[PDB]
């Protein structure tokens, strides 16, 4: 209930959200149907449109007009945005040359440059090039300011998860807005686009920028705009707020446009009808800039032009139906569309079984346009599992496709008439889902292109731009310092928590009762002296190129040196946390010799009590083992023995060994050929609770049968070379190039529908899907890499957030 016969007089677009018995006048009152009776009349004036004309210049102020062309309008802050152009001989901001903004040029009384976020729904990254001719204002921002070729959204590439990630710096799994539609089983409540539930505080986690600002003494304009407030009114409202007295004026503002998304759904990303919406967005940007210029704020404010996601061609005919796969389709509830999420229709159904649903949806048609996953098996780069609002069963849908439960759902009720031609929500590495970023203003750089980056990084930057300390978030603060002229954030490397042991030779062979054997008793003072040197670290500068990784948690581990590789060996997890090695362009690939096929050798630096054992692998009929440093890449027959040490061994399912062996035997050498040498760091990951963070030892749910050997959930590798590939990886002078992956350690290859074929036809496709940022690996292992390079730490943070996507341009 709202008593709506209070009044909006003097309260239009009030910044505080009034609770009853009061009528509301904020920019969201329409949405709650809570506005005062006079809201339209007072706050949504439209008389005489939005532009001055010569006849209005110097008019007698008339309060019914939408905007003013009277002499007093500048003092009042309510001139039409073209007032000075029409009445005072000024030029439109777009027709002005750009001039570097080296410092803020702000009116007296401004304590910091304001920030305006101009968010545009569905603005696909390639619009910047393909619509350039019809968007002169935006092209000016783009070329004069700082821009990226594209900005990566979070998954799912839907509006509410992405706008709220922009505001918080958090993954959807952490901020809790995991879709536009959601069921929370703890509340037993549903969040929907239409209706009241979505406004409940309990949905919205983390701390959004407007709250971060308010808590730290910085006033914020309201971020959300009701659909029926015309864009011109939104602009004039921001301009009016910017004219408030110093003690009332906000420092941060958001504009939001429902376009081009709205038309994109109807016409497809590049339908001919898409030109008009782009022109109209451009015109609104022009109105903002002309308006800022009139107020002498166009060289004071920082403007961010950002989208939430892109837009793909998707039509009705491209729908897969679960009714074609499941006999039990009525027993499940599907969140449908460009992703799928499945749960039981009834929690009282004891015959609902997720393993059999998954199996019925796996590789059933040769052209199948979705792939089912338990959520913990989704590519770790999606960060889409650690929330009870994310169903256990997920369907990753192919770009251009939809999934639905039954055909009736599509031509009846919500799935639009078969009139829709575009949609979005797909995997966030898909090119059509990429969106835009431009920053323009005194705090941003001038005419500068920066590489593509992820939207989770922007919250930190918007905090830097406003002088705020950001709440804890998933950005890597400093990784975007290269966008900024000033206000950079200068982080320090995290401190090492555990120092390593460097064990020497301390055990005799006969102390090991591990059930291992090796044909290695075949038999010199040059060669004996040299092996000792290698075990003391004589080749470490070749194989550990960027320093040892730092261990950021309390643990017990050993550094082990060898001819061809160095490793940090956990006495707690009984295997390396990391193994580091460098492979030059000209390296030779060799085989595992026949006599060494089943060879495992005790490591006389490491206690039997801290070692794995071969008997456990023999007893475990499901589990085998592989090696972190690959025997295939040994520098010599004698060096190859080191690769068979029990301290280089890791538990691997036979189905996983197909993957890992092909990577080690074929792909590492291919990358070294292509990149002029690579340095590889590989290791295990334990994430049994799918929270993206290193498990403690008491979180491990599976061990090799009979033993204390924990089974990794994933294996990672980080492959680093010189960005200037004319320099070899081990003698690189400048910036680095990296690609990494986090492969799931699975006991079958059901994820790969072509896996009955030779590894050359499916392994690399699997690895590409599981591409990762170094930073993802850091969270998952509690290690910090690249500690000793000659690069600026900010540049190394950028490198750590890089994702190799394997999409084309
Ligand atoms: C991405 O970045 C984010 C942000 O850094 C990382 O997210 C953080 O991850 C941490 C580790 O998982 C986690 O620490 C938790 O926190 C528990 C307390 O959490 C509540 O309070 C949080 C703080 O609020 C205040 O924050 C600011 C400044 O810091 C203040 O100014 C304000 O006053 C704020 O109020 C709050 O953010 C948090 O929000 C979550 O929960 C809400 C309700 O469920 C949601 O609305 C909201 O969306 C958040 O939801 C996410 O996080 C939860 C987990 O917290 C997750 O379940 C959801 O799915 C979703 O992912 C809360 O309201 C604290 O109780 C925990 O401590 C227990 O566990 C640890 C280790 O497991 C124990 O050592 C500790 O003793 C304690 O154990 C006890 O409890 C156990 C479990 O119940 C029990 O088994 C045991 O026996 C013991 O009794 C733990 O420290 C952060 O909360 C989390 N923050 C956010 C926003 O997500 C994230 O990891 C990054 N991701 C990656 C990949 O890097
Ligand atoms: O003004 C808005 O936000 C501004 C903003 C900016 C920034 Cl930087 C951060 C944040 Cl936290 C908020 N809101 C108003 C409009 C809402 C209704 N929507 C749909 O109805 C919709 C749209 C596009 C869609 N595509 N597919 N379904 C859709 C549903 C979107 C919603 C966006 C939220
Ligand atoms: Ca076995
Ligand atoms: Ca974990
Ligand atoms: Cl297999
Ligand atoms: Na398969
Ligand atoms: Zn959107
Ligand atoms: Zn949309």
């Amino acid at each position: 209930w709202t008593a709506t016969s209070g009044s909006c007089k003097g309260r239009c677009f009030e910044l505080q959200e009034v609770g009853p018995p009061d009528c509301r006048c904020d920019n969201l009152c329409k949405s709650y149907s809570s506005c005062c009776h006079d809201f339209d009349e007072l706050c949504l004036k439209t008389a005489r449109g939005w532009e001055c004309t010569k006849d209005r210049c110097g008019e007698v102020r008339n309060e019914e007009n939408a905007c003013h062309c009277s002499e007093d309008c500048l003092s009042r802050g309510d001139c039409c945005t073209n007032y000075q152009v029409v009445c005072k001989g000024e030029s439109h901001w777009v027709d002005d040359d750009c001039e570097e903004i080296k410092v803020p040029e702000c009116p007296a009384g401004f304590v910091r440059p304001p920030l305006i976020i101009f968010s545009v729904d569905g603005f696909r990254a390639s619009y910047m090039k393909k619509g350039s001719k019809v968007m002169p204002n935006i092209e000016k921002l783009r070329s004069c300011g700082t821009h990226a070729p594209y900005m990566r959204p979070v998954y799912p590439t839907k509006t509410f998860p992405n706008l709220y990630t922009l505001a918080t710096g958090l993954y959807p799994e952490s901020h809790g807005i995991v879709g536009n539609s959601m069921y929370d089983p703890v509340f037993d409540a549903s969040f929907h686009l239409r209706g009241r539930e979505k406004f409940n505080h309990r949905w919205w986690g983390g701390q959004p920028l407007w709250i971060t600002a308010t808590k730290q003494g910085v006033r914020a304009g309201t971020f959300f705009w009701s659909v029926s407030i015309p864009h011109e009114r939104r602009i004039l409202t921001i301009l009016q707020w910017l004219s408030l007295p110093d003690n009332e004026r906000p420092s941060v503002y958001a504009f939001y446009s429902e376009q081009p998304d709205f038309s994109g759904h109807k016409y497809g990303p590049f339908g001919p009808e898409m030109t008009n919406p782009l022109r109209e967005i451009d015109k609104t940007v022009g109105q903002l800039m002309d308006g800022l210029k009139q107020l002498r704020l166009h060289r004071c404010v920082n403007v961010i032009f950002v989208g939430d996601h892109g837009m793909e061609d998707v039509t009705c005919d491209r729908t897969e139906f679960l009714s074609n796969y499941l006999t039990n389709v009525d027993d499940i509830t599907l969140v449908p569309g460009t992703l799928g999420r499945i749960r039981a229709k009834s929690i009282n159904n004891s015959k609902y079984d997720p393993k059999t649903i998954i199996a019925a949806l796996t590789c059933k048609k040769p052209d199948q346009h979705f792939k089912p996953y338990m959520k913990q098996h989704l590519p770790k780069r999606l960060h889409y599992a650690n929330n009870r609002r994310i169903e256990d069963i997920h369907l990753l849908v192919d770009r251009r496709w939809h999934v639905a439960r039954k055909p009736l759902d599509v031509y009846k009720k919500p799935s639009g008439k078969c009139f829709f031609q575009g949609d979005h929500g797909f995997d966030n590495k898909v090119n059509s889902m990429q969106t835009v970023f431009v920053g323009y203003g005194p705090t941003f750089k001038y005419r500068t292109k920066v590489p593509p980056f992820e939207n989770i990084e922007l919250y930190n930057v918007m905090c830097d731009l406003l002088g705020l300390k950001p709440a804890p978030n998933n950005g890597t603060h400093g990784s975007l310092n290269h966008l900024l002229r000033t206000n950079t954030f200068r982080p320090t490397m995290p401190d090492e928590v555990s120092r390593p042991n460097y064990p020497g030779i301390m055990y005799l062979q006969s102390e090991f009762d591990l059930g291992c054997t090796c044909d290695d008793k075949v038999e010199n003072k040059l060669e004996e002296l040299n092996k000792r040197l290698h075990t003391k670290g004589s080749t470490k500068e070749r194989h550990l190129l960027y320093g040892r990784p730092a261990v950021l948690y309390r643990t017990s581990y050993d550094i082990l040196y060898h001819t061809d590789f160095e490793s940090g060996y956990s006495e707690i997890f009984l295997m390396p946390l990391w193994t580091s090695y460098t492979i030059s362009k000209q390296a030779e690939v060799s085989s595992i010799p026949e006599h060494l096929t089943n060879c495992v050798r005790p490591d006389v630096r490491v206690s039997p009590g801290f070692s794995q054992n071969c008997l456990a692998y023999k007893n475990d009929k499901q589990m085998s083992y592989g090696f972190l440093f690959p025997p295939y890449l040994s520098s010599s027959p004698e060096a190859k023995y080191d690769a068979f040490l029990v301290t280089n061994m890791v538990p691997m399912y036979p189905a996983f060994k197909r993957v890992w062996a092909y990577f080690q035997r074929v792909l590492v050498k291919k990358y070294a050929s292509e990149r002029n040498g690579v340095n590889v760091i590989s290791g295990p990951i334990f994430d049994y609770n799918y929270d993206g963070l290193r498990d403690t030892e008491d979180e491990i749910k599976q061990y090799v049968e009979g033993s204390s050997i924990p089974v990794p959930t994933h294996y990672y590798s980080i492959i680093t070379s010189c960005l200037d590939f004319t320099q070899p990886a081990d003698k690189c002078d400048g910036p680095l190039s990296v690609s990494s992956f986090i492969l799931p350690h699975r006991p079958d290859n059901d994820e790969s529908c072509n896996s009955s074929e030779d590894e050359s036809k499916w392994v690399e496709e699997l690895m590409k899907m599981h591409t990762a940022r170094v930073r993802d690996i850091e969270h998952l292992t509690g290690l910090d890499f690249y500690r000793k390079t000659s690069r600026s730490y900010s540049e190394i943070l950028t490198l750590k957030t890089y994702l190799h996507t394997y999409e084309s341009e």
